[PDB]
């Protein structure tokens, strides 16, 4: 499992469950072609996106609906959603954990990136 | 101006000066269109991007050049650059400031928002 | 002045006004020894703790009254405070803006130092 | 397993491996009591700090040496320490996972906290 993303509220400290996210992968002709989607379990964590195989070199995008997340807990948030866009693999596979800490008016993400 | 973006450096505890940025509002056929940039003054502060007229509502993207700034400081970055989708003006006019506060493998953003 | 702190916060997208903090210096019997205070302005900034000539060398602690904050908005919080602890002007006199974003399970701090 | 620290470093995008933290407790006659302390694993986790049956409620200080981390690395960070302070099961016993993410000049910390 090379990408994994977790995902976490940081208004109830607590796993973001139900969070629905689509990884997308920059194709030849510079366009953002569809390479996977998910939604995070009741741990807040999305396995099983992509294999080593699939997962080749490349420019990827993750898009997290965090905008959804909010809403369907009343909230109105600032950002449409949350977006880690990366390289990957340009050195021999890789494993890439994302990591996002959701608040209303602001996210952060990180990446933990192992042999 | 309605809109200011300020942008700090996490590992050198600084303003990051000289960071491009571009900001898109997303269009009828749902691509993004082009319609400002600069980059940061010595006060890792970007302002005049717009004005009250022209920034009406939709739905504004701020891709803010990270890559390059690690790239000038000769450290390993990890994002290609940090998204800022958001609604803008949605109940009316607002002024907003997006600070962006920047490490090679982190970044968060948030949104200070007032009337 | 050489010391500025600015809250802000994750959950309304505001300025945090009227956070109130104490400043402590590290005394000899290393005991935390109080020296300035002050509550956040409607800008969430809080300025003029200290002076140039006051502002020595030492261990300094600024301690954020989050929790009475996050009361006064009814809303859960995690932490009693937000404690940042530095050294100050090691290599000699700096300018510290300390800067504080809040959510109810989630502190960030940074500094932004200046010379 | 009442208490876990995880610890990552987001310069490097990695756990951040052999940091050492002292947890304290707050006694009846307001002083800090030393509770317990380790050190992170290879996978910037420190598990095993405390029991359930020890881990009463209270008061509870988590100091996370950072400043050793990161002059390790030959940086000489901003903040002597990461400090998490709060109020420990007083609705029943909880898990706590405190998440600390560390930068130079800036680190957040948040906890998620679980039946």
């Amino acid at each position: 499992c090379p990408l994994m993303v977790k995902v976490l509220d940081a208004v109830r400290g607590s796993p973001a469950i139900n969070v629905a996210m689509h990884v997308f992968r920059k194709a030849a002709d510079d366009t953002w072609e569809p390479f996977a989607s998910g939604k995070t379990s009741e741990s807040g964590e999305l396995h099983g996106l992509t294999t080593e195989e699939e997962f080749v070199e490349g420019i990827y995008k993750v898009e997290i609906d965090t905008k959804s997340y909010w809403k369907a807990l009343g909230i109105s948030p600032f950002h449409e959603h949350a977006e880690v866009v990366f390289t990957a693999n340009d050195s021999g596979p890789r494993r890439y954990t994302i990591a996002a800490l959701l608040s209303p008016y602001s996210y952060s993400t990180t990446a933990v990136v192992t042999n």
